[PDB]
């Protein structure tokens, strides 16, 4: 930038989407994530987040980010606070402002899954504390900070790495991976339907990212070309099913890569038999249950890197 | 066994039924149970489950189960999750074996409340994690060790005693009790309508325990025999009430033992003016109070026991 | 399997053979020794067995794998016990399940190195808690471990790399070490004399394991095609001296691989001139050292997974 | 005594024999060694004996007297060491008072295994320190401790309790257990041949302790009158065997007792088809098992009564 900004210090920071991070910022993460799942499985037992809180709020429910985020807490001796639809309905009784500048007097950070980004956007501004996206319709960071985590683990390396997304290239989980590959140079491939295509401003902006980077984004409906030495075949949900099918992950697909050391990832939950088969979900190129722990893992990371 | 089996040592299983777990293995969860009602009485505090977690899935609500598990572990350091029907519906939009692996990689211990005894097995299977049955509607075996140590506290002694269950004989609480009973040495007789005996495939594997035990497991639809010298009267809800009202516990049932020292038992909730009339389970024999509270001290033994 | 088992927690288990442990659960075993060796080497000291107790009984006495034992467990607070020859006969004043039964009411966990394989399955069966077999003369798994993080600790990966095994094809350690290849995907080529290829029925379920993990396990008694490509060259003591002459690791040997990069391992000790010259075992492709290092962090991992 | 003495702290004895402790002193360390218990088994962790050393002299190898004293000792955070019969030969390098009063200045405590009950006298006077007599051929007095604590686990008392040993009536375990019984007023008969009838100075001794205690001491040869009302058969192994052969405990013998309640005891190890059946030691009354358990809790308790 003339002088290249490289700090990685996020004190005070929320995550309401990987755009608003450098490759730096990440790659610190992502360091801490490793460090994170190391300690836990080596049953070294750690206390920082001792004495805080963390209110959860969930416009939509989910059961593993509602796990990671209250398993990543209160291990270290954090208190998380579930706020289910029953409990809180964020427009009714009171506007989003009078409930966000109370919740900032009350808790150290606060975690929203919902629908729209706005949301999250004027709790971090009214509350004043670190707010994190937990899942909106627009993006779903922790889930590509996990995504990239995995692949990490399973290639030693993200700078080289093949990422192919199938199906709903658009939807919120498609959409934060483009950007996460696009910061950490990899060479990200979206593979749907024409009228499921990027969003282009997100999609411009990753073009703008790589070429700091030397990753690489693409569109295509052609699944020949898109597979064709990808290291990661990744998918999600579906909800036209019409449109869509043609793009469901199974045997032939994953042979269409020429490699045997591809493996296979999914945001979950799935719906075995549609996005993707029961036979490469449960087979040996899955690396779904890894992705899964690794939510916990960089959500970990997340707080410590913001609170502490 | 020729060589008899005697280890006591749990770390790491599951509690999915006392049938899994020999005399000596539930007496060392006996003396447990015993130690913890102590420390907790004199207000010694320890930490013994700091930093770990402990998911709850309540297929069927309970505020009884839930405090005592939820108290229990907290008490210690640990952290609960309750996971509600609203929360969890375990079949709906994901297998329970996708949700069970997620769930093992991310806490320490599984705790489940609901229909099926495959659910709970099927759990500990793909989790790898200690599962605890909070109830089924085959087993409820947390309430059998607070009914034990509820009549130990009494009586000092387990292997003498007489122990009736009037009603739905074949209930998850009654079928719990006998086999604890039969562990334990006791005397259990089981009195209701023969519609609903005990389960019979039950019923044969205690009158196997108590060969080695020198218990004594009956059934018998008649109350006169049943009752004499009964040093425990116990029952459960009845949800035809018509072959049950005349199992009905109440002074005149009561007086059939011919023993003062008589005690009332009762899993709770009570329909009081059914099963147990408010009379007895208000009145001088009932020890359904102590036998609540034995529900949290007879978890967390439960808990030290296979977690550490 | 349609639904694959993928959990990790290993918490009360014994240490009997690898083939009891999944490829997961056997990666997760190497992330812990690779944490536990970077909090040694930078002297972060902590207390994980504090108050605990090993008993490690020696029916053949080996100074490394005691060492590593007893420095592992007491590094962390634990108390290691060992009883050697002269203090324990185990067939010899008592039954093996008289001395197991007693054993189980006193210690935390028991170490056993010795004959017979079903010598450590009955101290597992009567003693109730964890067992390691820290060699008898069909496995010794707590070396396969230190060897497999020793390559992975060379090449950053294990899935691609191609392993061989020189001379007494069918001991203990080179029977481990092929059960650990194959679960790791890792090409393993046992080599030497016909008179002493792999157990049959091993090597069977060894070529079941890799149908899963795109492994590969082999045997021949000819040395060129089994070199060539090899990234490790293994060997371990002879004790016909005949059959095994030829297959001493010399530097010629070594040179029969065509790569540079390729390591020298032996678990030890070594009788320097027979199965390993001096040369090859004392020069820069030996790894014999780290490997010895190596012992002790895995075993350290093994009882923190097992105990913790 | 005119004035009774009635005094319970222990800080800085030694035991010898139990011959030289009131019954208010032995009630005492019973009442430590059931709390020790229930600490243990409830996983509530102590650190007593930080900092401290106890060498403990083998002349004769044990491996449950060396597990018992040596799990106590560093469970509690003290260092236990082992002198066996290689390291240590106390007549012959060295007259016993020299290494006496080298290891007074040196260690916390001493116990002594061996022959001559005048060595465990000097050591204990030479040394200055608590010495434990862990047996020697006249005494036996942590065996009879962890008698006592079995015995009172099953039937909730000692002052009715009917005691048979049954065989070698003079050999050290027999005759720790006739002053342990009279001591806390219990019934104890001795049978076997006249030949081995108890030692007559310390039978005479026990008369007087039941004067005060309402037990009673006997010896008889005739099984019949020896069994009748017995609640605790125990033996011992023999090593004429002709003499003996008649007093083995079979099932005939224990139904001899006209009691079912009675249970069976051995301090082990036992030779199974001499002193006792199989079917005996290994059937439902044997609490040979809790016995050897608690060696443990009572050598504790020893230690922590004259070291603290």
């Amino acid at each position: 930038h003339h002088h290249h900004h490289m700090s990685v210090n996020l004190k005070g920071r929320s995550l309401l989407t990987l755009l608003d991070f450098s490759p730096e910022e990440i790659r610190y993460l992502l360091d801490i994530s490793k460090q994170v799942k190391m300690e836990n499985r080596s049953k070294l037992r750690t206390e920082r987040f001792k004495g805080m809180t963390l209110a959860m709020i969930f416009e939509k429910r989910s059961t593993r980010t509602r796990l990671a985020f209250e398993t990543a807490f209160a291990e270290e001796g954090g208190h998380p606070i579930f706020l289910s639809p029953n409990d809180i309905h964020l427009g009714a009784k009171e506007s989003l402002e009078d409930t966000a500048r109370v919740l900032g007097r009350m808790v150290d950070a606060i975690m929203f899954r919902g629908y729209k980004q706005e949301t999250v956007e004027k709790l971090a501004e009214y509350s004043g504390v670190p707010v994190y996206n937990g899942l909106t319709d627009e993006f779903h960071p922790t889930q590509a900070l996990a995504d990239l985590m995995t692949i990490e683990e399973n290639f030693g390396r993200l700078k080289g790495v093949k990422v192919v997304f199938m199906g709903d290239t658009r939807n919120n989980v498609a959409t934060s991976l483009m950007i996460a590959c696009a910061k950490m140079g990899m060479n990200f491939v979206a593979c749907g339907p024409e009228e499921l295509k990027p969003r282009s401003d997100v999609f411009k902006r990753c073009q703008e990212i790589v070429k700091e980077t030397d990753g690489s984004v693409s569109f295509t409906s052609n699944l020949e070309e898109a597979l064709a030495g990808a290291d990661v075949v990744y998918t999600d949900v579906w909800a036209r099913m019409a449109l869509l099918k043609p793009y469901q992950v199974n045997e032939r697909v994953m042979e269409m890569t020429g490699k045997s050391e591809t493996i296979f990832m999914h945001c979950l939950p799935a719906v075995k038999g549609q996005e993707v088969t029961y036979e490469v979900i449960e087979g040996k190129q899955s690396r779904v249950w890894d992705e899964a722990e690794n939510r916990k893992h960089t959500i970990k990371a997340v707080m410590i890197a913001t609170l502490l």
